[PDB]
């Protein structure tokens, strides 16, 4: 059958025939006229009836012989007369013609179809997710008239509980009715065009214009916007979208919404909110000038069972004013003013038009409401009762419905929406169970609801009593929100490849994740041998501090929103900002990496870069308060982040703004001087000192409170535990500027004699300054593996990929590789005796050398950039090379384009040779620099250097070089010019930031670093060798200081808060959104009281007269 | 003249990556010297015996959404990026405020005759 | 995916294809540069055939380019394909090398001295000025990266807009 519709549902129609109203008009014989006019009680012409069976009766002129019982007929059994079979429409309205044409959609069903059908396709077929809300509105369906205020206010409301809660509103269908009225406000909203209210407006076939457009299987519509002024048959209203045509299987006839309308209503109500809630999804019930039979469907609503409530409007027309005018006379709900209990009677008479057995029958029905006044209420729109229905509507179903704080909470959550429960069940002296509010942010947090963690955090929810194993545990193991699926490759990756069926997530697992995202050594708490153990048993079963534990989880599982909430409490602050940019970081790579859809790289990517910019935006506005202990900040062991710090890990992210911060560069200063106050001192007085020991008690040191924001070895410490002569020295030795200024003076004498040796002869043996030279490259070579082996990185893999990241480091590794080449080769060897340079094993090696050097000149860029002017310069010599590669190699076709042709006019006898390689690249690459060899151009000359290569078509490459130069002197020599004017700021700026960055692995490494120079380290090393065969730093504070600078962390993020919330309402563009908004609202509030005013003056122009 | 030219020829080459493309999306598999097969074997062929996005009927009307929606928003943003700029909350804010001024003043006056009013009524 | 569809989907890509073509021309480059820069007897040598059976392959390529072209009349696919900067320097150049090869195979040889026939010495500077056209041609598929691609396409807007400095 192709089609789930009709092969479930079916359409209903009348079978059999019942002459309704048999007695003709008019034109004397009835035979024709009669059956021609006189309709079937089925519904439409009894003609019309086709259905084969009843049309081999209608041929004479009905089923059963004209007369033949006329009384017997008169019910057409909606079951035996009336058979039902699949559907033929059902399809798509278009509208035609409705202005951007919003759409809607239709099926054709038999009414006693089963809610379970209506229901499964609604949300297979129909696709859509059950709602969180079902606006029933069973109002007045009159196409009434309202007041402009009631007619858009009202609409402000109805529409925005809709949105907000992705409601279902299901009104009656026709445009003639309830649903004309919130189409009047669906299309004054909008709803900013989304996948907005879904409205269903249930209606019948039978009192539907234009049926017959819409007919067919699975087929558009051409239904027409209808406006006929008379036109007994009406539209369906514009604006709402999907319907129901239940076909009773009867023109004109009615009853086609409360069958179902009933069902559905009831049976939203028995499913589940939500997989995690376990309530039934809400009914609310709104009134529109209601009737004589809504007041008692309105009565209904609140005899069933759930007590499904209602609301009514002060204002709408008949039903929904008495309603609410009773609602003012009823006192309690039993009471009726006795004194007016027929004076209702006269106003229940002229409202309607009715009589007095049935204004009675409507009093009756009035009682019953009124009998529970609790579940109802009113929209009283001329004064401030509960503004903006919206609140009614959402807080009717909490106030009636009687429920726990809980039960109301937990529906305000589903309902994203914490303005209703701030006011209305976060409000005075209420009951609030123990563990409600637990059991509360367990779902706001899975459901990825900030505002109810807000919420509840401040009406008071320790994270610190709410944050066991089991609870933080399953927080992992959920799909009820925006779940990151890459935490469960992480986590199969680190497990090496097993994967379990279902797989409990565990806080082993967690551990092993981080380790491996944060990298190095970062050890969790949650590997380490005290949690295993009670992870393994199960407050002892709490975490200390919880917001250290959720900030990981709203950020592994990619809750950004949530993270950065979590970020703002608790405390360590700029720490856990930068765990954050870490671990988003990482995620990013992995993702990259290890693809399946859609990378979410660049979402991580952003989401690092927003923590970590809130550490450099957090760090400036603690470094402007005092800068010494926002030195402090960046060196204290945190001891929950696995004893790092809180510079180590931006270092970690590669987070240059950071590094590259004003504050992060006077700590390293301060570093690089030591216990010297070199801002007395003089680099002079060092480099003396340092070729005259002595004069290293004539220097100005720093006492022990002007290092207390420096970080230091235990010794050091020691040093200033424990200024005397012996102390005296130890702390100018153990500086790194003295290590560096002692290995430049050496090293600077290494390349003078290197030097020496490259350019003068050289003997047999090596002479005295050779050998010096091969000591410094050995002793050197030993100071770069241990570097490696003793660096920070764990895995040997690892720490064999960090060393041979580093330009310098290779160009060692090239240059100590190869001298070590050249030496084998110069010391190795045969040597004539007659002459050297005639064995080329010997002139090998040297040329070794004398090519190794340009490794060794190079390197003083590594020196020469320690200073804040000659670092970028050196820094933008990479950035200029690497981005102009492109035209480089345009450089070189033309280059060649020119040189094939030349050396093919000129030298036009030439066998295959190695020649022919060098001479179309050599000459026309000497012209980029000027050399135009003059006297070689047009050889035929008589001024010519080459006057036998004059010959045929050597007449041409005047010309060609003349296209050539013109090209590689003036076209590309000068768009590399103006590529390096065009890229000199943006490679500046950078420049600065990567320099200011690479400054601290080059301190924090003569911070690590001998003492003593490569030709003499090798001491320094056998004293380390030998003794730790035989037998980095810390900010050291005391107590005390933890305190204070704990304090200092505390108000300057207090302030970084406060100053934005100003910088942002302090702004002209938000001052300008208040005032218009006031504005707009005080426009209001004037014009209303300068209707009241003309009140009160044409009052008393008459009052006394 | 380099920044207005560099702009441009990033446009006039991500243009022209287009047109080359798509000519390779229409060439033969193999090269210039023996591209003379697949010649002979198309020539021989289309004597003796461009792309398009082949979708589902079902596929269809999914894109024809996603145009759909897209359109909707377009305008749907616009008239908010609009309507939330400054420029155009000067201007409501200004007609409001002349208009304000008006409804103001006029109760100035009335609320000026309730006044002398009550001051002679009862007396 | 089977074995058989496995290839299909590889050489009827467009990246394969290029990469199939650029290391032909890349070595067609090396050839003609080799026939250029070294002496020619009577006969071509085997690099030299195969140099013309590529231009003469290539430009069929030019031609069913043209005629099975998206535009309807011809004079309007004689328009299109004639707008193109590099479909004009294959014009040049594959009528310019069989300028060169008529006369470089029909020529009568001296027999004592190539470069006395004015015949063969004509060719041969054909070729030798042609290849300008065919390294040129590699900013064709160096323009294909996002960095080369802008500076082959500014080296227009360059020539063009300097036309007065360079005349005064
Ligand atoms: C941090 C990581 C980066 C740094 C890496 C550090 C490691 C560096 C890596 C080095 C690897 C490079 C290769 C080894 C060098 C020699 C190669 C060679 O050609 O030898 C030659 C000499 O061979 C001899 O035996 C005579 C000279 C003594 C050898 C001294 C070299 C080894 C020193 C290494 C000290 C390194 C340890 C430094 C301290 C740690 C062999 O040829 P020949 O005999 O001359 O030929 C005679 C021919 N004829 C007879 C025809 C004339
Ligand atoms: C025919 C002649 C042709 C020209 C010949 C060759 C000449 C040219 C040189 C060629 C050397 C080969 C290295 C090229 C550099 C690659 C890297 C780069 O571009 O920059 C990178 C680093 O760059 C560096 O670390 C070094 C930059 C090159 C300095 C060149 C030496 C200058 C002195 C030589 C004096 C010699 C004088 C004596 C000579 C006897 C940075 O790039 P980036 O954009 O920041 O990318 C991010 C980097 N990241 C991944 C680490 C985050
Ligand atoms: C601009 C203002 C300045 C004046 C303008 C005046 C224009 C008037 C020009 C007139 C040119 C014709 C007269 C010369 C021929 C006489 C014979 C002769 O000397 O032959 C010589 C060949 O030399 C040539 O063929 C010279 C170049 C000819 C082309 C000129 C450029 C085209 C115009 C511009 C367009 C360019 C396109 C630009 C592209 C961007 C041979 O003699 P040889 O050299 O001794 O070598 C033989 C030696 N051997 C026998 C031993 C082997
Ligand atoms: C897509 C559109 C763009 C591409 C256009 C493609 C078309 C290309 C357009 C080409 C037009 C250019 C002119 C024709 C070439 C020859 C001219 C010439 O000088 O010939 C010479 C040789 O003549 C001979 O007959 C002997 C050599 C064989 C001729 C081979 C050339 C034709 C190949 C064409 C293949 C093209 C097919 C390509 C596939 C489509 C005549 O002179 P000579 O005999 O040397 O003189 C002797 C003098 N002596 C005796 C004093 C010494
Ligand atoms: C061995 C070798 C011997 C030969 C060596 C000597 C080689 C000499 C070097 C020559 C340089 C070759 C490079 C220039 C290529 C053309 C540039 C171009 O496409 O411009 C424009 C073409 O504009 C048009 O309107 C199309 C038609 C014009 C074609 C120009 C032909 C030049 C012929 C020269 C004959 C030289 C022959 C000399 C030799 C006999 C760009 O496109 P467009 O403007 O957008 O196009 C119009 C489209 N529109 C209307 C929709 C806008
Ligand atoms: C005395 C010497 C004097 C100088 C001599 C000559 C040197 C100078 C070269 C002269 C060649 C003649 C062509 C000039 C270009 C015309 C078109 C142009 O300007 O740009 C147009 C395209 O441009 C192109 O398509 C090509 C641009 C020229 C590239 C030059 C070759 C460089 C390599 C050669 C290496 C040779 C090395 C070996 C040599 C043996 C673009 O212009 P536009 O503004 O975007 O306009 C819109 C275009 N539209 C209509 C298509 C929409
Ligand atoms: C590895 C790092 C070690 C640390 C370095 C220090 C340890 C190195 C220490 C001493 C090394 C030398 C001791 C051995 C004997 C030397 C003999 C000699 O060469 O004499 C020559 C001088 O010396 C030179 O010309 C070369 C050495 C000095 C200049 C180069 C290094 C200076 C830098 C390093 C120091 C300052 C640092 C400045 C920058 C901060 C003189 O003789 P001549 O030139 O042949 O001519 C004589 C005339 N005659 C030939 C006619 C007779
Ligand atoms: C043995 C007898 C004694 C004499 C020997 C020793 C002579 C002197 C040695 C070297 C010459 C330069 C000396 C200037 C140092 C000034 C101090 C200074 O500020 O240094 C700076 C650079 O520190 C460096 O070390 C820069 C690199 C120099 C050593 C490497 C050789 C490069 C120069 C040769 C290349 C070949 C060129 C060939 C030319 C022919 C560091 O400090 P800053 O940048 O000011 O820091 C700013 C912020 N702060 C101040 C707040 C901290
Ligand atoms: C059209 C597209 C074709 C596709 C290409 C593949 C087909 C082309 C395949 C084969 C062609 C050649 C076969 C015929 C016989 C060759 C003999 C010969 O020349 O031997 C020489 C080598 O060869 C050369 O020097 C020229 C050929 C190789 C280099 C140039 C093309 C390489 C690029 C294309 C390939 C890589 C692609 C690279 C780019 C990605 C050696 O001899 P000699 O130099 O004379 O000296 C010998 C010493 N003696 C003289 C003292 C005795
Ligand atoms: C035979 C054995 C095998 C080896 C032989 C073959 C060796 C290699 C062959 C050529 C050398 C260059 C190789 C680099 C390619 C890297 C990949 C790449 O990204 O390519 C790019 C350019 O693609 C091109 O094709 C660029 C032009 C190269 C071919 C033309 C020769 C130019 C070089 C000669 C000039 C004269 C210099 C003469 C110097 C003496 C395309 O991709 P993309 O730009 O990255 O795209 C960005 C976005 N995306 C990645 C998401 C898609
Ligand atoms: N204080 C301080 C300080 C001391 C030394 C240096 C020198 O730089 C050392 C490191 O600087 C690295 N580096 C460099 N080095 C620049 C450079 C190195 C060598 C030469 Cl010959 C030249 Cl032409 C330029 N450029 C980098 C970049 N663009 N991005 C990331 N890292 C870069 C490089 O790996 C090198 O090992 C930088 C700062
Ligand atoms: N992917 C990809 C890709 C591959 C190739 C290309 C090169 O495209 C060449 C086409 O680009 C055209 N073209 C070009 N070509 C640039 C150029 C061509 C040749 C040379 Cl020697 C040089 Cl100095 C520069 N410039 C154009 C312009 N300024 N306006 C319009 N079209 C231009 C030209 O007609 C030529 O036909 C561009 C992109
Ligand atoms: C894309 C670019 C196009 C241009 C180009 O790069 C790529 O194409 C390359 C091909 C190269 C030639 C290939 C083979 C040989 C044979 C050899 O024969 C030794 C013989 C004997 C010596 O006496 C032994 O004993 C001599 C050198 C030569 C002719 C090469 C020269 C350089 C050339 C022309 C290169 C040129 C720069």
């Amino acid at each position: 059958q192709k089609s789930w519709i009709e092969s479930t549902l079916t359409k209903r129609e009348c079978v059999y025939i019942i002459p309704s109203s048999k007695d003709p008009h008019r034109c004397l014989p009835g035979c024709q006229i009669c059956q021609q006019l006189v309709r079937c009680f089925c519904g439409r012409l009894v003609k019309q009836h086709a259905c084969f069976t009843a049309s081999l009766a209608m041929k004479y002129s009905d089923v059963k012989l004209g007369e033949h019982f006329n009384q017997a007929i008169e019910e057409w059994s909606v079951e035996k007369h009336t058979e039902q079979s699949p559907t033929d429409a059902y399809g798509v309205i278009n509208f035609q013609g409705g202005s951007h044409s919003y759409r809607a959609k239709y099926v054709r069903l038999s009414y006693d179809t089963k809610p379970e059908i209506i229901l499964q396709l609604l949300l297979k077929e129909w696709q859509m997710e059950l709602p969180k809300l079902v606006i029933s509105v069973h109002g007045g369906m009159q196409k009434f008239e309202l007041h402009p205020r009631i007619k858009q206010l009202l609409g402000k409301g109805l529409i925005k509980a809709a949105v907000t809660t992705g409601a279902w509103i299901l009104t009656g269908g026709v445009n003639t009715g309830v649903a004309k009225h919130v189409g009047d406000a669906l299309k004054e909203h909008a709803s900013r065009s989304s996948r907005k209210i879904c409205t269903i407006g249930i209606a019948p076939w039978g009192v539907i214009e234009n049926r017959n457009d819409l007919v067919g299987r699975d087929v558009v519509a051409p239904y027409q916007t209808l406006l006929n002024p008379l036109s007994k048959l009406n539209v369906l209203n514009n604006l709402h979208s999907h319907f129901i045509l239940v076909d009773d299987g009867t023109v004109g006839k009615y009853g086609a919404e409360v069958r179902l309308r009933r069902e559905l209503e009831k049976t939203i109500n028995q499913q589940r909110i939500h997989a995690r809630i376990g309530q039934g999804v809400p009914v609310v019930a709104l009134i529109f000038e209601g009737g004589p039979n809504v007041i008692l469907t309105v009565l209904e609503y609140l005899q069933e069972s759930p007590p499904v409530p209602v609301v009514v409007c002060e204002g709408t027309g008949r039903a929904a004013d008495l309603l609410a005018y009773i609602h003012k006379q009823t006192e309690e709900g039993g009471n009726l003013p006795d004194a007016a209990e027929p004076d209702i009677i006269s106003t229940i008479k002229k409202t309607f038009n009715f009589g007095q057995s049935e204004a009675v029958h409507l009093f009756q029905t009035m009682m019953e409401c009124m009998k529970k006044k609790e579940l109802i209420t009113v929209f009283h729109i001329g004064s401030e009762d509960h503004q903006d229905i919206d609140v009614a509507i959402l807080t009717a179903l909490l106030k009636g419905t009687n429920a726990s704080a809980f039960d109301q909470l937990i529906l305000t959550l589903a309902w994203d929406r914490v303005d209703i429960a701030k006011n209305h069940v976060f409000v005075y002296g209420q009951q609030w169970l123990v563990g409600s509010l637990e059991q509360a942010m367990l779902d706001a947090l899975v459901m990825d609801r900030v505002s109810f963690v807000k919420l509840l955090i401040e009406n008071g929810v320790s994270m610190h009593k709410f944050l066991t194993i089991p609870r933080l545990e399953e927080l992992y193991n959920t799909k009820q929100g925006p779940t990151n699926p890459m935490l469960f490759h992480l986590i199969r990756d680190v497990k090496q490849g097993n994967l379990p069926p279902g797989y409990k997530i565990t806080l082993i697992d967690i551990g092993l994740v981080i380790e491996y995202l944060m990298g190095g050594t970062y050890r969790c708490t949650y590997t380490r041998k005290r949690f295993r153990l009670i992870y393994n048993s199960l407050e002892t079963k709490r975490f200390p501090y919880p917001l250290n534990e959720l900030l990981i989880w709203a950020c592994l599982m990619k809750r950004q929103v949530m993270a950065r909430f979590l970020w703002q409490h608790g405390e360590e602050s700029m720490a856990k900002a930068l765990v954050a940019c870490k671990i988003y970081r990482s995620m990013a790579y992995e993702a990259k990496q290890s693809d399946l859809v859609d990378d979410t790289s660049e979402e991580l990517k952003q989401y690092s870069n927003d923590f970590g910019q809130l550490a450099v935006e957090l760090l400036e506005q603690s470094f402007r308060q005092d800068e010494t202990m926002a030195m402090k900040l960046l060196t204290y062991e945190l001891k929950n982040w696995s004893n790092s710090t809180c510079l180590k890990l931006a270092v970690s992210s590669r987070l240059r703004p950071f590094v590259a911060h004003t504050c992060t560069q006077m700590l390293l200063s301060d570093m690089w001087m030591g216990r010297l106050n070199m801002r007395k001192n003089s680099w002079y007085k060092v480099i003396l000192s340092i070729l005259v020991p002595p004069a290293i008690l004539m220097l100005e040191y720093k006492t022990k409170a002007e290092m207390s924001h420096i970080p230091q070895s235990q010794d050091a410490h020691q040093m200033t535990m424990e200024l005397p002569i012996t102390r005296k020295f130890y702390a100018f030795y153990h500086a790194p500027i003295v290590k560096f200024w002692f290995n430049t003076l050496a090293y600077l004498g290494f390349l003078m004699l290197y030097t020496f040796v490259v350019l003068v002869k050289m003997e047999q043996l090596p002479s005295v300054q050779e050998w010096i030279v091969i000591a410094y490259i050995f002793t050197y070579a030993i100071e770069k593996v241990r570097e490696v082996f003793m660096s920070e990185a764990g895995k040997i893999s690892q720490k064999i990929k960090v060393w041979f990241s580093d330009y310098f480091n290779v160009s060692d590794t090239i240059a100590i590789i190869s001298f070590f080449v050249g030496f084998g080769l110069r010391f190795g060897a045969k040597w004539n005796y007659i002459n050297a340079y005639d064995n080329h094993v010997f002139v090998a090696g040297r040329l070794i050398y004398c090519l190794n050097i340009i490794f060794w000149y190079v390197r003083l860029l590594d020196f020469l950039a320690v200073n804040q002017q000659a670092g970028p310069y050196v820094m933008m010599i990479g950035k200029m090379v690497a981005n102009m590669f492109y035209i480089v190699v345009i450089m070189a076709l033309v280059l060649l384009s020119f040189g094939v042709p030349r050396k093919a006019i000129l030298y036009p006898h030439e066998e295959p040779s190695w020649s022919l390689a060098k001479d179309i690249v050599f000459h026309p690459y000497w012209m980029i620099f000027g050399e135009v060899y003059a006297y070689e151009i047009d050889v035929c000359a008589n001024d010519s250097t080459l006057p036998t290569i004059c010959g045929p078509g050597t007449w041409l490459t005047p010309f060609l070089q003349a296209v050539y130069l013109f090209v590689q002197y003036i076209i590309m020599v000068n768009l590399l010019i103006a590529f390096f004017n065009q890229v000199y700021l943006q490679v500046k700026a950078i420049s600065n930031i990567v320099w200011k960055y690479q400054r601290y692995h080059f301190i924090m490494a003569y911070h690590e670093k001998p003492v003593l120079p490569p030709p003499l380290i090798i001491l320094s090393h056998i004293v380390s060798l030998f003794c730790c065969v035989c037998k980095g730093p810390k900010l050291f504070l005391t107590e005390e200081d933890q305190k204070k600078l704990h304090d200092f962390e505390e108000q300057c993020v207090e302030m970084y808060f406060d100053e934005k919330d100003d910088k942002f309402n302090s702004g002209s563009e938000e001052r300008i959104r208040v005032t218009f908004e006031r504005v707009e609202q005080m426009s209001i509030q004037i014009k209303e009281v300068g209707d009241r005013v003309n009140y009160i003056k044409r009052s008393l122009q008459s009052l006394d007269s």
